[PDB]
């Protein structure tokens, strides 16, 4: 099976729709995409080429987000590291992966890692000249995207372009989709409740507002100067409800499990969430219809859920286990956990909960 | 490679959301679920089986819905005909589909097709019991959904395989087109053995959003259920929306989005759905391809008149002349490409072989691109006229004759003489000069695509869908 390349296909559909806005500056589907062919041939010099692996080591910035790009339209797996990690929890995941390359800025030392993999500039880059034919399709089975756990030893998450792509339309299916739709990440995109929202970008055609970092002034603010309507986020950023009821603007929080009580129904659309690196980000959610339940929500579509070993009746705890399009086949080098991993499709995700008489999800602790 | 029953699951997870509205009784996915799983376990008492193919004979009921779900949980093939089909062709289609069964009701003749296949009663099957049965929780992308023939309009019709990942696709493509949300609705006045309301059923389940149905189009009864039922989507002909037209000043606030397809709008038609309010989404495709793969936003209706429009996402078109690629505005065949496509035609080798090149499906349809993409449909690759130096493209023509507004309906053949020469075939609202209208038609057309000679009917040769049989006018 396959697709021609979201990215390409996006910016000749709706090219001077806003890709992304990060700062003040905007990026239209067809800049991100010329954007992105640049990069792309500015590294085919550098001698990379289709089937290598590339690490990132990047802030929240527009050339992030061209970077993620440039390797799909390489053919290059991409590998998000952790910026909040130590070095050598890094240099564990770039022998581990195999990467033959890491991009990176000035805020970081690539003379802590050029003894491993050549090692890449992306601002010294951008100003190079550079010849390429890009890859006008990608596989929906190819690895696109390889994604670090971290508990025994981080077991490196292979996830696929179809594995994303299903992610995104379940995701839609459940929240609904509207061409004046804006999603807020002030979270970090190696993590994937960040990353998930660049290829909902190109999928559905929608802005995303970028943030390098979770400020209450500097994001509120653009909520409003950009009409934000869509925000995903962590407990700790929702307790930010200094101001206080919500935006007119926002229709949609998406969130560990959720606190005591809300504080607030005045005056927050509170999305509850239970996903994984394996799941490439939700799996299940809680409409703020139904806050008052717990506690986790129901299977998004095309999805599964089965609290098992063996197969436990209603309200009796028991090991949660997830299936669908939207879940990794294969974690990478790791024999072992593909087998200790899946029963028969399914994926044994070492959680704790049960469902209730109607089948919701209950995270234990 | 496989996904839970959306119908199931669409119970599990939103169980209590409209699924149909027809009159004015409502179902729920829960209840649509029941009456699926209960019609289901009543024909697997009838000896249907899992991997038989049941074909389906109704107008627009509940009951159709039914009997479409039930067969995906039987595992069941389920063949949807054409209601105004004569005996003959009606037959042709069990027989070539290898249906073991004829779900049916009493408003057809059950008997006269008793000798190929075990009828059944919709209504009186409802009516008896059985043991319950399992599941079927699954289905599998890759399989035969629904089999539904083409119309025949250019030779003996084709079984088009439509998978469920197909339909799937097709509601997926279409939502990152046209948007969705809890507050949607869309209405089926269409029937739903053809894929522009076929495809509304999945949609439903899919999205979990509300079908409102119609066993027929009746102007006041739709503008009655839109506003009673807050609609916000539907599916329409060109023939369905002039009517819309005639009987509003502005359009129903409720309605956010007119699907139609077929054929292009004129541009009469166009500035009043502008100048009235509706939104009017020009669409582009086929049986082959589980509805619209092109369609055109109203914002480039007036920027791109006579254009179907852009791809869906993840899908593909192109143009191709003599096996190398069309350079803008060059004329030639359209090729599709995406997860919607069939990616087989039933027991039709020959048209496989001649039909597919890498994953492409040509359509047998000419046009071509504008220097942006947007595509531009011409006619029937089969129904070319060349009067040498050609080319005649009837439906250029006929566009023409249209709007006179003694014309009603049009249609254009090619005759033969010293290559072809270009006939015309006219049914008249009132009468008109012979030419003038040649005139009207030597202002719009180029000499050589007027017509040499008009003729005059009170019907012309349609097949089972309306759709015009030009190879059959020299009659
Ligand atoms: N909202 C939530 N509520 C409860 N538990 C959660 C939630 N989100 C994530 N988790 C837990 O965290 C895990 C997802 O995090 P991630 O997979 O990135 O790391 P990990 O699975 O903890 O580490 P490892 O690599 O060792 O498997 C899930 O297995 C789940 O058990
Ligand atoms: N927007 C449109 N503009 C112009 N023509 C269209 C448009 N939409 C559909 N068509 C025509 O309608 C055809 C689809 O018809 P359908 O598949 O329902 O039966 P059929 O293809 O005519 O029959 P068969 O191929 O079996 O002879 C397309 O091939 C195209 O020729
Ligand atoms: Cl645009
Ligand atoms: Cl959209
Ligand atoms: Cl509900
Ligand atoms: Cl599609
Ligand atoms: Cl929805
Ligand atoms: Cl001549
Ligand atoms: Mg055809």
């Amino acid at each position: 099976t396959e697709q021609p390349n979201w990215l390409m296909q996006r910016a000749q559909l709706t090219p001077e729709r806003i890709a992304l806005i990060y700062e003040d500056q905007t990026v239209t589907f067809a800049e991100l995409f010329a954007a992105s062919k640049r990069m792309a041939e500015q590294l085919a010099a550098h001698s990379v080429r289709k089937g290598d692996t590339a690490a990132i080591l990047l802030q929240n910035r527009a050339e992030m987000v061209y970077a993620v790009h440039a390797c799909f339209l390489l053919g290059v797996k991409a590998v998000l590291l952790n910026t909040k990690l130590s070095t050598h929890e890094r240099l564990f995941q770039l022998e581990d992966s195999g990467s033959g390359f890491l991009l990176t800025d000035s805020s970081f030392e690539k003379k802590e890692y050029e003894h491993i993999v050549q090692t890449i500039d992306v601002d010294e880059l951008m100003k190079e000249a550079a010849e390429i034919e890009i890859e006008a399709y990608m596989q929906m089975d190819a690895t696109a995207t390889l994604m670090y756990t971290s508990t025994g030893k981080p077991k490196g998450v292979q996830q696929t372009f179809g594995n994303h792509y299903f992610s995104a339309v379940s995701s839609a299916l459940n929240l609904g989709i509207t061409e004046q739709d804006r999603w807020l990440i002030a979270l970090p995109l190696f993590h994937i409740s960040g990353l998930s929202a660049l290829f909902k970008s190109v999928i559905y055609g929608m802005t995303v507002v970028l943030h390098q970092r979770f400020s209450v002034s500097d994001v509120l603010h653009s909520i409003n100067r950009h009409e934000v309507t869509m925000i995903s986020a962590v407990q700790t950023m929702l307790a930010s409800l200094l101001e206080e009821r919500c935006p007119e603007s926002i229709r949609c929080i998406l969130l560990p499990l959720p606190l005591l009580e809300e504080c607030r129904e005045k005056g927050f659309p509170v999305f509850q969430s239970y996903g994984m690196t394996e799941t490439c980000s939700q799996i299940v959610t809680l409409s703020p219809e139904f806050s008052m339940e717990k506690s986790a929500g129901k299977p998004l579509f095309s999805c599964e859920i089965k609290i098992e070993g063996q197969v436990c009746e209603p309200y009796e705890h028991g090991e949660i286990m997830v299936k669908g399009p939207n879940v990794m086949k294969s974690y990478f080098n790791r024999e072992s956990a593909n087998e200790a991993s899946f029963q028969n499709g399914w994926l044994k995700t070492g959680d704790l909960g049960y469902l209730d008489n109607e089948g919701f999800l209950y995270v234990l602790d």
